[PDB]
């Protein structure tokens, strides 16, 4: 069990559902194509776009047909079309200009009508708030050692997320949270190995997250494309 | 007014993500004040309301491309079932409102389509102030005014889920509509002068949907179980 | 373990430290006098009120001198004196009439300058909140059957109990939470077997817990006396 | 004057439960607005301000029973430890607020003495409206304004007390003052009207304790580490 995995991909398939656009998909980030495998039973036309010649090779062997795949870095790619969905999920916050990428998101790949499911870890997550009042962390949206090491150069929150979204001409349409998170991964792949917490008691975790978005494990932007000349 | 000024175009803008395409059912759709905004999204919709003298202003006063159906909810016969159902700042007066959840769930949702479900809240900041104030005795008390105009729950985001999930719908998605510090009088008085803006309003209902339980209104999207 | 016992009685007894009084303290609800002890550590004065014989007996064996005992139930007791601390934690959701206890604490017990600690379960608790998604509880304020059978006649909420206090005659002065619960006793009490969770990380549940009074464990309101005729 | 006519008063009511028996030190008293309202619970209150120009202000309007210490906190020679020791709207504009609160903890407070450490908040309703605005770009941004003003960060519940730990004090009570959902300028002109009452803004303060994250200004009540 891993907590990102097991846990998170699902809800976070499960949120972007009601939102979804008849059309294509593209998927920023795609990585070893773990979330596309999810993405794939929504969609049939879909397009991946990783750095990563390793990930993208593992993606390419494991996935099903109907995955456009497309090796770049994202200020090098150039797309044939536009897509009526784009999901960028953990990718911002390992981005140096991110306002410039999703400004490439509004201006160069939104379909018109089209939607971009914008996914974030959340500085104020109650988890990671507690590890700041422990002094493991020295305040919600620091980056940590490990982070840095991980490549991230930001932790958001909604409002240095909307901040940027807005900042790159985007619309935001909805906010929200997914998975109301009270323990840290560390504790919960120790916890997922025994029976002390239910499948009902994690759906209950993600019910309650859209109550308390700022509070959640990861936040969610719902944004569409703004007229930029 | 607050309600059909502010309150009306929020839950449009609220909706608009969630809408399906196809057609819509607005219950409660008294004098088609609501009635005509939702015309911006849909040429097909159809509104059930028991007043007659409401009914036949809305008539009045909306475009072409609405099926009137005057009827109290537990005699309605519809004659198709629905992509979209509105139920707003209706179900608050309903004896009842399990059953007319069920008979949303079990007759008039189409497969794959959605329940618009909003509510005024007991968990608004503007409320809870009054709670504090000594006005109202707690957050889902029925005040004697409110009583008088038909109320009998103040639903929040625990009792309402509670209901829509003893009908049998599946509740897809919880939001809030306006973070709401103010009393609707104050808003009235407020709105009059310029102390508060159009920006300021977009702000607050920015905000709401960061804050669900601090509303004005709480939002279910459902979806037939 | 039992997290109420070995979890929520320190943390209240570090919750209400700042705000005690010098002189005397008055525990209404002693019981067997597990929460006494801890006071004991702060009050040499301490007068006890319990209804049960038994329990009242167990006390006496088994703590240190400097109690009073007052087997009584609450609406005939006679009390000696005033108190300037009154301490009554998670015993006003038993009470059929907890307006009328609320008002004998203002207008007979407390001292001029006196303060009432006054603590009940949360019903918007996270762990609470959760459970209610589940559907285990109708909503939060709902009094479960198993509640119900443990003596419960109320699920107070910050909302509910300020109106009683206010209902009264007391003046409420501070209103708090203690400790920030997302997991249920059941689920604490396996945990806390495991070296999952540290003391560390429980502290920080208590910290964070303070920033969110509406959605921790118990609520705390801090009370003053209010002027009745 | 938002500030000085409801905030004021609003910080004394918070405070006045966490107060030790003993003496007082106001950290930057200014021209003794703040100290005024103190007085009326501690006759031996000490003031350390740097403008010679507010200080004698200050010694003008007050009564008897103030120590006056014309000084830079770096350079501020204290008599005696402090039972009490206030220091509110005064750390965000330090430009090494950690060592400040390193003084406090290891020189100025006594044994058992409690710092009452208050700064606007980040976090505050009106400023997260500003911010979803467009006006402020993130809720710990410092606006040009503010700069001008000296302000050097704006400060939440989150950095405060990560600045407190790191000084050596004990954080022993985290709590918020004032529920706001205006701006100081709206606020102001409400204010001038009749639309809000005494009892709406304890209203707001007593609604604010149960949301210290969405206050007008933090509190942490600290000891001595
Ligand atoms: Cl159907
Ligand atoms: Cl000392
Ligand atoms: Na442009
Ligand atoms: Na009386």
């Amino acid at each position: 069990y891993n907590f990102d995995f097991d846990v998170m991909h699902p809800f976070m398939v499960r949120a972007f559902t009601p939102f979804f656009r008849p059309g294509n998909l593209l998927e920023l980030g795609s990585f070893k194509g773990d979330f596309t495998s999810r993405l794939q039973e929504h969609f049939n036309d879909i397009t991946c776009v990783e750095a990563s010649e390793e990930a993208i090779s593992h993606a390419q062997g494991r996935l099903k047909d109907g995955i456009t795949y497309i090796h770049s870095r994202f200020e090098d790619a150039q797309l044939p079309r536009r897509y009526d969905n784009i999901v960028l999920t953990h990718v911002l916050e390992h981005i140096d200009d991110p306002v410039a990428l999703l400004k490439r998101i509004n201006d160069d790949w939104l379909a018109e009508g089209g939607r971009l499911f914008l996914v974030c870890p959340n500085a104020n997550a109650v988890s990671r708030q507690i590890a700041v009042k422990m002094g493991i962390i020295s305040h919600n949206s620091a980056v940590t050692e490990a982070e840095f090491a991980h490549g991230h150069r930001c932790t958001y929150a909604l409002d240095t997320l909307e901040r940027d979204a807005s900042r790159a001409g985007l619309q935001v349409t909805y906010r929200s949270g997914i998975f109301f998170k009270a323990l840290a991964n560390f504790q919960w792949d120790q916890i997922l190995q025994t029976d002390i917490l239910s499948k009902e008691y994690l759906d209950g975790c993600y019910q309650l997250g859209q109550q308390y978005p700022d509070l959640c494990a990861s936040i969610f932007l719902l944004c569409e494309k703004g007229i930029n000349q």
